[PDB]
Parts: structure tokens; C-alpha cells; sequence
């Protein structure tokens, strides 16, 4: 099938990026030796997911011109990319995906996949602002689980943010606004950061523009920031 993450990478960015995805855990994918301590005591389902996602990452790197390398885990769980590379990883039920780019062209990337299923009201209240719960249902087509799409967009926001700030970003630290395309299955979002927006260097992260998509029972979101 066609790759789902394509739908949330706009033309302005897609040619600076490489990506790969899978919808299962193929047998005989293996970790690189350096990675094995990370999943040595993990349950098989996590072990295999980890392996598959790292495999997608190396396939994408390969497309970028980067030889296969181990991808370790940093201090706050972030992937350790090779120098000169930025990227993002995501998994959920029925999806494993990776997007990478060269850091000379791409400042940061965050992606996230979720099942297109409802969230509990308890979760919705923890991850949303009162104003989002008022605004989004009007912006989004009936039938979309906009609670999950919101949640997915917030997680993508953190992933694009952390490599540029090395600071925490909570769910109530960004206000997300949505629009829907005519298809009703794709659209844009903007995350407005509500805390100190300063990057470690360069321009501040004040308003982050992303894309969302619903297809094959999945929500995909992505934010891509280019180097200017
Ligand atoms: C870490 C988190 C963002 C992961 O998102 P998720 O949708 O639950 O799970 P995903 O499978 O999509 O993503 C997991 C991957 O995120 C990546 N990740 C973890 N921490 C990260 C960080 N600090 N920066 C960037 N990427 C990170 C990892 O690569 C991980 O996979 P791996 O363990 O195989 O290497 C999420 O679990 C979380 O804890 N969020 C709290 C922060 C947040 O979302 N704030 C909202 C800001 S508006
Ligand atoms: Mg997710």
C-alpha cells in the first residue's frame, strides 16, 4: 500500500525528507548489536516493535545516504540520530514509522501515530484546554475522533520541540487549532506554545504548523520545521 505518513508531509518539505513504515513486525528483523541491551529484558511485543521501528529508521536513513548505524536512546528517551541527521519515530497498534532529514535543511521533525479510536473523558480533560474542547468540534467533521487527533497532534508537538529546547512541554502548554480539508480526512493544525518559547539557539518556537490525516483506521500527525 501507499505510505500513510506521505499525507502529512507537505510538498514544501517532502523532498528534504526520507521515510519508511510497516504495519506489523516482520520476522527476522534484528537489532544492531549496540541496541540489544535496550530491549534485553523487554517483553516480546515491545522488543519486536522496537526492532521494527529501528529498521524503518535505517531504511529511511539509507534513502538519505546514511549507512546503517545503531540508534540508541537518550536521556529523555529521545532517539540518538547520527550527527547531521534529525528525525522522529512512532508506533501504535498496526503501525511503525520513521521520518528523517538532513539537519542542514531540516531543523526538526515530530511525527505521531495513534489508532483512530475514542479516548476516555478523563484522558481528554488531562490533555486538552477548555478552549480546545469548545473550538475543535466546530472545526472538525462529524465522525472524526477529534479527541484522539488532538492528543496525537500534541504528542507530535513535543517530539519536534524537545530536540530544539531540551525542555518539558506539557499537554496544557500548547493550544492547538485545527482545520479540515474538503475530504474530511486530512487537514492542518497550529500549535501555539504557551510557555517560554525560546529554543536553545535560533528563532523561538511560538507557532508550529502541522498536518493531520485519518486513514486505514489510524491517525497520523507531523510537524516539520525547516532551517532558514
Ligand atoms: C514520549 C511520547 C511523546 C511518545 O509518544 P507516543 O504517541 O506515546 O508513543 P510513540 O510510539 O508515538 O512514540 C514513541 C517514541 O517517541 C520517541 N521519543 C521519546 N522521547 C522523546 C523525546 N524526548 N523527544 C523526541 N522523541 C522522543 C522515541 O523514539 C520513542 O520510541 P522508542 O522508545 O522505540 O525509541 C509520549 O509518550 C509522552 O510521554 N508525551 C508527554 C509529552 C507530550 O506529549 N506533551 C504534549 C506537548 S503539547
Ligand atoms: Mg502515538
Amino acid at each position: 500500500i501507499s505510505m500513510l505518513v506521505s499525507s502529512v508531509l507537505p510538498g514544501t518539505v517532502v523532498d528534504d525528507l526520507a521515510y519508511a513504515e510497516l504495519y506489523s513486525d516482520p520476522p527476522g528483523l534484528v537489532p544492531l548489536p549496540e541496541e540489544e541491551p535496550l530491549i534485553a529484558k523487554s517483553v516480546a511485543k515491545r522488543r519486536n516493535e522496537f526492532i521494527t521501528v529501528r529498521h524503518c529508521a535505517r531504511v529511511a536513513l539509507g534513502d538519505l545516504g546514511v549507512p546503517p548505524v545503531p540508534i540508541l536512546k537518550g536521556d529523555k528517551g529521545q532517539p540518538c540520530w547520527p550527527d547531521g541527521v534529525v528525525g522522529s519515530l512512532t508506533h501504535c497498534s498496526g503501525y511503525r514509522g520513521a521520518v528523517v532529514g538532513r539537519s542542514a535543511a531540516v531543523r526538526s521533525v515530530g511525527i505521531d501515530a495513534e489508532p483512530h479510536d475514542v479516548l476516555s473523558n478523563g484522558v481528554l480533560d488531562a490533555i486538552s484546554l477548555p478552549e480546545e474542547r469548545d473550538e475543535i468540534p466546530s472545526a472538525m467533521p462529524d465522525g472524526l475522533h477529534w479527541d484522539r487527533i488532538l492528543f496525537c497532534a500534541k504528542e507530535a508537538t513535543y517530539k519536534v520541540w524537545f530536540p530544539l529546547t531540551n525542555r518539558w512541554l506539557g499537554f496544557e502548554d500548547a493550544h492547538i487549532t485545527f482545520e479540515a480539508d474538503d475530504s474530511g480526512r486530512t487537514g492542518r493544525f497550529v500549535s501555539r506554545i504557551l510557555i517560554d518559547p525560546s529554543a536553545l539557539w535560533g528563532p523561538p518556537l511560538t507557532t508550529l504548523h502541522g498536518r493531520w490525516s485519518v486513514e486505514r483506521g489510524l491517525v497520523l500527525t507531523a510537524i516539520v520545521l525547516l532551517e532558514h
